[PDB]
């Protein structure tokens, strides 16, 4: 007896494994991206009011009330609403109800952990763009884009805010990708998990310039700091709606009810009282404490325009030796290059408390 | 542009739809199987203790406290249990981690609504084990079973207390399968969802009899009046646990935190506090109150040994005909076979108030 071939894609993903090595070593955490602090209380009240009252089965596609909290910030209809399990369940969904065998998907370089993982598992070959990194920063090359499709490609895969660049792809960018996509014919999924996490102008999202063809993933665990809670969406045309809750039904079928109860209202009274605002806020706050930190001690850093990760050079380190000797956890580039990835860049998560930033910056230091 | 071939699965299930068709004519829903109680309170306690404190990401394999707490439970070490959101989803990463393309898997008849998809969605073969109706009841008939295995078979799936026939497994039965995934060197996929709702005596687990071999599942929803929840596990053999923690880890990443945190607690308290017991002795008085229920009216009932679920016929119904006439709704046998379906069976969901089933005994009645 043996397990089947395509296991051999179920390795420990190297962002969980480096937090508990972090734990272990007693190491400042800024790998694995995900809130030092615990939600809002708006949101903890709603969800303590639905325990007792909303514990059963929600349908597959989601609870009434969430897709129409939805429906109203999309400005779109309930149905084009589709509620999973995280945006990390829409993924798998989509790659799986889009491509397989004998089709193509272009992921941009450097990507998201599941991206890979999610095409192969659907037999499916992914194309990769590697976006060029100048002194200036990371930058979309729209000719090598368009030098990547091919006949057999069936689908584009976009991260905005992008994790782990910071990325916040423009209206000129939007648009020429969304004219490539319509003269091959391509479906556009687009992960906007970090859709209210910007720093500068509010973006334009992709869906604007190509709705018939695009799918907008979302996630409350990014949008309201609660990556445990396991609610996310998918927005897409209707037509093609009806399937996607199909096959979602079958991984994990419906998602926790009370916290999609919470997360609904948690929804509209982010809205009214101001808290992306106040967010993006706290956020720029402690991105502009991180790179002033790193700069002033000589390294290189590449200021996000998104997302709560930056990334940086810190020459001859590897992150393994750095959790152990500095005490402080980053992740790797190799981690989001499928190869040759640039030498000495790592990623930094300042979604942590003021204290555990300037814990970390203290202490590589004194290691330099 | 079109959705890939594979989405042929991606129908919508009849349980859920029925549910809104129920809510909708404003008829008794006793057909997708689901608690009309809120959960115990020593759960909903500890969730509320969680919230605030264990809101991110817990490992793929599951927050440390519930793998410990399970792995008491069932006397095996925290590495071979891996936590799952929701039954459902360690069926789906189990097909797509033990079958693919050749392979055949056997799934007796009447089958479970996620059995079918899941094997087309790895890509493998379901090959069907039709139990016999008797008038006694339902059973299996091990040679059929024998019979079904061929040069491609890599594993059987088996469902005790089983839904919709409310059968549960007898000791010489999981011994003779066991023998025959081992001489056959098949994996043996158990879905135990309905472990502590059985009405008789204690019944014994299939890991009991082929440990090496085994994958027991199990969810918090139908141990303890959840289920939406979304908390299951996998116990199973060490060797391949950390694969399953892999592919669960790229569906869903891992179950939600505060609920795992809550259900850690909650198992622990429900063996010390009795829980299960009071759990089975209040589905019995419901299971024999439908039972006498629908006897009284002259149909055919056969009594389950487990779940909260029975099966009994209702002579020239239609379902959808049932739930505008008589504003009762129930699930038709065609959902649980693939083809040539038992005529006027249907299966009836007793975990609702008394007040609820008498209202559809009512309403069934005048009919
Ligand atoms: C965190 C993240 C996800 C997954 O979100 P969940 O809702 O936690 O499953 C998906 N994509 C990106 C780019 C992310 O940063
Ligand atoms: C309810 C049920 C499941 C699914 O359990 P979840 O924890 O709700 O996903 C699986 N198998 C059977 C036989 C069930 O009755
Ligand atoms: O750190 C990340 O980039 C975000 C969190 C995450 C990581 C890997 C899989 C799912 C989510
Ligand atoms: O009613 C059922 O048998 C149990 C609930 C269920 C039904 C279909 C898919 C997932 C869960």
């Amino acid at each position: 007896m043996r397990l089947h071939p395509r296991t051999e894609a179920a390795k420990e993903s190297i962002f969980p494994r480096m937090s508990g090595l972090a734990q272990r070593l007693g190491a400042v955490n800024l790998g694995q991206g995900f809130p030092s602090n615990p939600p809002p209380p708006f949101l903890l009240e709603a969800v303590r009011r639905a325990l007792g009252r909303q514990d059963q089965y929600a349908p597959p596609a989601g609870l009434p009330a969430l897709r129409e909290a939805l429906a109203e910030e999309f400005a779109v209809e309930p149905e084009s609403v589709v509620v999973t399990s995280g945006a990390t369940e829409a993924l798998y969904v989509l790659l799986q109800s889009l491509v397989g065998p004998g089709d193509e998907v272009v992921v941009l370089e450097p990507f998201f952990d599941v991206y890979l993982p999610d095409a192969f598992l659907a037999g499916a070959k992914a194309r990769l763009v590697r976006l060029d990194l100048t002194p200036e920063g990371f930058r979309l090359d729209l000719s090598a884009l368009e030098k990547a499709l091919t006949p057999r490609t069936r689908a584009l895969l976009l991260n905005t805010p992008m994790n782990p660049t910071g990325l916040v792809f423009g209206e000129r960018e939007l648009e020429a990708i969304a004219r490539l996509a319509r003269a091959h014919d391509l479906f556009l999924i687009s992960d906007e998990v970090y859709d209210e996490l910007y720093y500068g102008e509010r973006p334009r999202r992709l869906r604007e310039f190509a709705p018939e063809r695009t799918f907008t993933v979302g996630s409350a665990g990014k949008r309201l700091e609660a990556t445990g809670y396991r609610v996310g969406w998918i927005v897409g045309p209707k037509e093609f709606m009806p399937r996607l809750a199909g096959m979602r039904q079958w991984t994990s079928f419906s998602a926790p009810t009370p916290l999609q109860a919470g997360v609904a209202e948690a929804l509209k009274l982010a809205r009214r009282e101001g808290f992306y605002e106040a967010l993006r806020e706290g956020y720029r706050r402690r991105r502009d404490l991180l790179a002033g930190g790193l700069r002033a001690m000589g390294l290189r850093v590449y200021v996000p325009e998104g997302t709560y990760f930056l990334m940086a050079e810190l020459p001859g380190w590897d992150a393994f030796r750095l959790v152990e000797e500095a005490r402080v956890a980053l992740i790797p580039a190799s981690a989001f290059y499928l190869e040759d990835p640039p030498k000495d860049l790592f990623r930094f998560a300042f979604c942590k408390t003021e204290e555990e930033l300037h814990l970390a910056l203290e202490r590589l230091g004194r290691v330099v």
